[PDB]
């Protein structure tokens, strides 16, 4: 699945900002407008077990092209929240149901 990081009016926004997927499916985060942007899971909403730094960025690394894109599979089932680190303060964040 892909998810676009701002949307192609300029809004602050993961899109889609809510979606689910079968464990195991390849997440394709894609930068697309109004960035930098990046992808980051919420140590603190993500399911038991899981570990937030193999599935984040690194927190300085910041996508500021459009195509870029940050991939990754989730395998462990429930929900994650991720987050773009700028905007997770105007509400740049999403959750994804893993199944
Ligand atoms: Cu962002």
């Amino acid at each position: 699945v892909d998810v676009l990081l701002g949307a192609d009016d300029g809004s602050l926004a993961f899109v889609p900002s809510e979606f689910s997927v079968p464990a195991g499916e390849k997440i394709v985060f894609k930068n697309n407008a109004g960035f930098p942007h990046n992808v980051l899971f919420d140590e603190d909403a993500v399911p038991s077990g899981v570990d937030v730094s193999k599935i984040s960025m690194s927190e300085e690394d910041l996508l500021n092209a459009k195509g870029e894109t940050f991939e990754v599979a989730l395998s462990d089932k429930g929900e994650y929240t991720f987050y773009c680190s700028p905007h997770q303060g105007a509400g740049m964040v999403g959750k994804v149901i893993v199944n």
